[PDB]
């Protein structure tokens, strides 16, 4: 085992999406990744298990009820033992990116608090949360999907998780990935770049790095401006741009 | 019914995460949102239902097998009838944001192609995809979570989906949301801003807009620079900054 993740959520079963399918399901099944959930609903005392409450100053929407949510978080922290980083999923937190992913991957223990409705009391955040994280500048119905997004992302780093089907993928080296092809040789009248059929290992390597650089330049120029390229990368980028400026475009 | 979403995925059951829980589950259960899936595996012809293949030029990783994936996509398009926008979930696509969400919400029909492994043949993308979308600058194990992220986001716009527990949330007006409080009056020694207890509707309104502006200014200044504030917003932003510059900080 390498990573334990505690989760606070009103919809615990949603997490089977990552715990029972694909490489993440595999990682969980083989104890490389542990995911335990605590539902605030189970900590309610009223006959109707109320997990929401009215915000002071009213307004539209409801907030998660404090007591049930706080008790679930404390219970989760009790099981986590010491060293767990408590994270609140929020569109107002640090926007996630590969760098943030690798940073989060360093933790051995995590606790992810998933909100619902309008969110949670701001005092809870100040007193129970270590960091706030967002998966992007958009709003979802709850923290569950974002929490799973975070888990899936950091799971790719746990040793033994990925197989023969990672270090070449987008943002890995700060660059987008190159295009890839497979059978058939001709698809809808389109062929595979001859070099990928030539079997020239070194040439194929350069073609891929060149494409990785060109695509980053064309789609995410700001990324290039941020990276410090090696001599070879600066040479392949020059060639990729030169090749592009040599052809007609749409 | 208002939106039909066709999905191509090797793990169809993952989608129960959104189709059977919360407001999205509710929206599906009540036919406001329709989600149909097609698994490429069901289109395989070999004894072992192979859905992956070796990339030309080799390298690490596998690609989704073309024929099974292409047949699933065509079948999905056949059911979609005409007018469906075909989307490929990819970390190299247009980065998602609220604006993009509202744009995507205009479509009545969507088809979301979820990749696995290293991805899919670049020719398939050129011949079957209308647009590529990313949920953020990080890499996940598959397109399923990103696809669900997209669905959940656009579902918030379908009429009848959200209830009394949306227009006040972050990015709605381009600004982050304000803090919110609920019972108890005192939490861990922390009290609720008196104004939220005063019951002064107009004052509470300004407090919320001011906080929304201050938080955006402090956390996402670039967003402010992009927005065109109204007179009242420019006045409340001035006050929020002035109030902040009047206190000690950590
Ligand atoms: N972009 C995203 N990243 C992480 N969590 C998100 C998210 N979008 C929504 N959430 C989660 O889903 C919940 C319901 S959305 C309510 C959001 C809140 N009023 C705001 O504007 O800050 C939030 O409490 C949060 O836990
Ligand atoms: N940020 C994200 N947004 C949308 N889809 C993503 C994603 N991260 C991963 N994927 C999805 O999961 C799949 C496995 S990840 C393989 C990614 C590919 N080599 C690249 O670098 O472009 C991708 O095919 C895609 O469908």
């Amino acid at each position: 085992s390498h990573m334990w993740i505690g989760v606070i959520s009103l919809f615990p079963e949603m997490f089977k999406a990552i715990t029972e399918f694909g490489v993440t399901g595999r990682a969980v099944k083989h104890n490389l990744l542990k995911v335990e959930c605590w539902n605030p609903r189970d900590f309610t005392f009223d006959k109707h298990k109320t997990v929401d409450d009215r915000p002071y100053g009213g307004g539209p929407g409801m907030l998660m009820m404090v007591q049930p949510l706080r008790d679930a978080i404390h219970t989760a922290k009790a099981a986590a033992g010491e060293g767990a980083k408590v994270i609140y999923l929020s569109p107002q937190g640090r926007k996630l990116d590969q760098g943030g992913v690798t940073e989060l991957a360093q933790n051995q223990k995590l606790i992810l608090v998933c909100g619902r409705y309008e969110g949670i009391d701001e005092r809870l955040i100040q007193t129970e949360i270590d960091e706030e994280w967002s998966i992007g500048d958009y709003v979802l119905t709850g923290g569950e999907l974002p929490a799973m997004t975070l888990i899936d992302a950091v799971a790719r780093f746990i040793p033994g998780v990925l197989g023969k089907q990672a270090e070449e993928d987008s943002f890995a080296d700060g660059l987008l990935d190159c295009p890839h092809y497979t059978r058939p040789e001709v698809l809808e009248g389109l062929t595979v770049p001859p070099v990928l059929m030539s079997g020239h290992h070194e040439e194929i390597r350069k073609w891929r790095l060149k494409q990785s650089l060109q695509r980053t330049w064309l789609r995410r120029p700001e990324l290039l401006e941020g990276l410090a390229l090696t001599d070879e990368q600066r040479k392949l980028l020059k060639e990729a741009q030169a090749e592009h400026n040599s052809l007609e475009h749409h």
